[PDB]
Order: C-alpha cells, then structure tokens, then sequence
C-alpha cells in the first residue's frame, strides 16, 4: 500500500506546514503538523480545556472504532517551550489514502498558550523514532512504524514547497519529483532523531569547506540552525546584516540579494537559493528582514529545518538500518 497527501504552509512565511489526516470512523479530518523531530500523534479534542481551545477537535465518542488505552497518559514539551498532555485512544488513522488501524491517538486534556493561539494546527503527527514517544507506561508506535508492514517500501518522502504546497508520500519514491539522483547518508538513532552528518558547506560562489556538521532533519522546525562560526561566515557576505539581540538573531535589509547556501551530503551538494534564506520582514512594512540561517549555539544541536528541507527532495528510509536520501529538485 501507499499514501500521498498535500502539505500546505500555514502562513505566507512558511512558518510550518499542515497535512490533512482522517481519524476515526466515520472519518474526522484534522490538519496536523508533520514533525520528523518528535514521535507523538496528539490532537486537540473534546477533552481539551475549553478556554484553551480556539482549531478542529477530535471527538472519540463519535468514532465507532475508538478504544480507550486504559491507564495510559502522555506529556510532551518542545524546543520552543510549548507543551501538552492528556490520555490515549487507539483509532483508525488515514493519511492520503493509507490506512493504519490501532494507531495511538493522543488526546490533549491541556495545551500551552502557543498551541491555543495558532488556529491553523489541530495537532502534531510525529515521525521521529518511537523511542521518543511520551506515552507511559508503554510507549506507542508512530504512524510510520505501524504502517511499515503494509507499505510497498518502508519509506516516506518530504517534498516541501517554498511559499507553495508540497507533498508527503508514503511507501514509494516519485521519480518525477526530483532531478538527478538521490544520495543516501547514514542515520544515527542514538538520540531518537533522524540524525546525520553533513560533509561541509559553501557560501554563495565561494569554496566548499569540508567540516562535519552533525544535525537532525526536522520538518517541525522552521529555520536552519548551524554552528556559530558557520552562520557568521554566511552573514559576513551580506553587507547590511547584523546580529540583533532584541529580535533574537541575524537581521538584514529586505532589499538585499542574499547569497545561496550549499550543504554537503556525502559527495553531493544541496544548494539553498538565497531567496529561501529571506524569512521575511520583522514586521509588516519593516525595511528589515529576519534571516533564515541562525546559530544553533543556544539550542544544543544543529537542525536542518524547513529552510533547508524545502530546497530538496528528502527520503526518510525506515528500513532496519535507516538512511536519509537527498536529491535536488
């Protein structure tokens, strides 16, 4: 079996992407944030504190196939400080025509203010490794893990668009979606992430520097977070760029033409166009724009976020020994 679903940016800045997911019988359609940086499928629901709901909610009592997972609870917090918690049901879950039965659907009893305030996201669908799942006492498998048995191939691909819709595919590789060939690189699962090692970088038309950059492929993070000295080398090429403490990062004049940024994947090279690194104005009407490449120093890990991933076709190969594939597009 296979599945294919359209993913669309939640705003004009590509802050995040949402994908329709059908849950329960008859299907309830919710717009979820596909996150390869976490491993919980959790949704706004009829159980969520009313003052914390502004979103489409799941109602387990209206699904004939929902079953309560007795005594199971969950609690998650994310990099940004946002958090949620609740209890657990299993139910049928479909994505782009691919159906999984017995998928754990985490029902939020409470959500933090960030989730409340974002009307476009009804929940998150975790696609990292199941070791990161927060359900207790027994951790639950991700959608991808449950689907592997029936998939034509144990893969999923991410094709994110720049200010445009894209696609998540399950179980097959669309060879018309990319150019040239896919280069694969080893994944370490020791921390639960799709963690890999980039072979180096280049700024604009300059030299490629061979330097190991350990990072994670994370669809659930907006920007590209790299080591301080690598980010410094980028912004040194932009005459108006400076580090602003009040905005929290590198800002530059919106009118600048930004250089591209190249990262290595084995002996291959993925080039992020400069326009993609222009995240946008700090404020509507502002003449200053926020940079899409920022320092990872304060986060503790390098993150190849949406800024990087949307310049490529990305293959998440979930075979017993997982790898990550990248192709230009």
């Amino acid at each position: 079996s296979t599945g294919s679903a359209t993913t669309t940016p939640i705003d004009s800045l590509d802050d995040a992407y949402i994908t329709p997911v059908q849950i329960g019988t008859p299907a309830q359609t919710l717009n979820l944030d596909f996150d390869t940086g976490s491993s919980d499928l959790w949704v706004f629901s009829s159980e969520t504190t009313a003052s914390e709901v502004x979103q489409t909610i799941y109602t387990p009592s209206k699904s004939t196939t929902a079953k309560l997972l007795s005594g199971a609870t969950w609690s998650i917090s994310y990099g940004d400080g946002s958090s949620s918690s609740g209890d657990v049901y299993t139910d049928t879950v479909s994505v782009g025509g691919l159906t999984v039965t017995g998928q754990a659907v985490e029902s939020a009893k409470k959500v933090s203010s960030s989730f409340t305030e974002d009307s476009t996201i009804d929940g998150l669908l975790g696609l990292a490794f199941s070791t990161l799942n927060t359900v207790s006492p027994t951790q639950q498998k991700t959608f991808f893990d449950n689907a592997k048995a029936s998939l034509d191939s144990p893969v999923f691909t991410a094709d994110l668009g720049y200010h445009a819709p894209g696609t998540y595919n399950f179980g097959f590789i669309d060879t018309t979606a990319y150019t040239g060939s896919i280069t694969y690189t080893a994944v370490s699962t020791k921390q639960g992430f799709w963690e890999w090692t980039s072979t180096g970088y280049a700024v604009g038309s300059g030299t490629f520097k061979s330097t190991s950059i350990d990072g994670i492929a994370d669809t659930g993070t907006t920007l590209l977070y790299l080591p301080a000295t690598v980010v410094s080398a980028y912004w040194a090429q932009v005459s108006g760029a400076k580090s602003s403490s009040s905005v929290g990062g590198y800002v530059f004049p919106c009118s600048a033409t930004l250089p591209s940024f190249t990262f290595g994947v084995g002996s291959a090279r993925i080039v992020i166009p400069g326009d993609y690194i222009d995240f946008g104005p700090i404020s509507t009407g502002s003449s200053s724009c926020f940079g899409g490449i920022q320092s990872s120093a304060g986060i503790g890990i390098n993150i190849f976020g949406d800024v990087a991933l949307k310049a490529a076709f990305v293959v998440f190969n979930g075979a017993t020994t997982p790898t990550l594939g990248f192709a230009s597009k």
